[PDB]
């Protein structure tokens, strides 16, 4: 956006943690090339306690399933809007998880850890909890 610095820094922060950037036309590429993974569409925060909230718990969350190589793809600001448009999302920025070329769900959980696990649990293994 006008004067990129906050989101710019934020993106670069998580980027340096080893999360590869994804483009709109490359989302489809990534989807078919990856065995499993999650895509973060980041437009603007709804409020957040702070700003980025600190996504460390997200990394350890996915890692309890080592059988799945979780390719975390983060998108550019203008790309998130385009990717969301192409998929049919509203606007709400969050972690969308995709597996087997299909849609698992979206991680609306952020703060509660025990609940966050349960949410991903329901998305990776459904029927047994899918509270959303």
């Amino acid at each position: 956006m006008s004067n990129d610095t906050p989101f710019d820094a934020l993106w670069q922060r998580m980027l340096a943690r080893g999360w590869t950037p994804v483009s709109e036309s490359r989302l489809d590429d990534w989807l078919t090339q990856a065995p499993d993974g999650v895509v973060l569409l980041s437009s603007d925060p709804k409020r957040t306690p702070e700003v980025s909230d600190n996504p460390v718990m997200i990394g350890e969350l996915l890692r309890e399933f080592p059988d799945y190589t979780w390719q975390v793809a983060i998108a550019d600001l203008e790309q998130s809007e385009a990717i969301g448009d192409r998929f049919g999302v509203f606007r709400f920025p969050a972690t969308l998880v995709f597996t087997g070329g299909n849609y698992r769900g979206v991680l609306n959980g952020i703060h509660p850890w025990a609940e966050l696990i349960n949410l991903m649990r329901g998305l990776v293994e459904p029927q047994q909890e899918r509270a959303s």
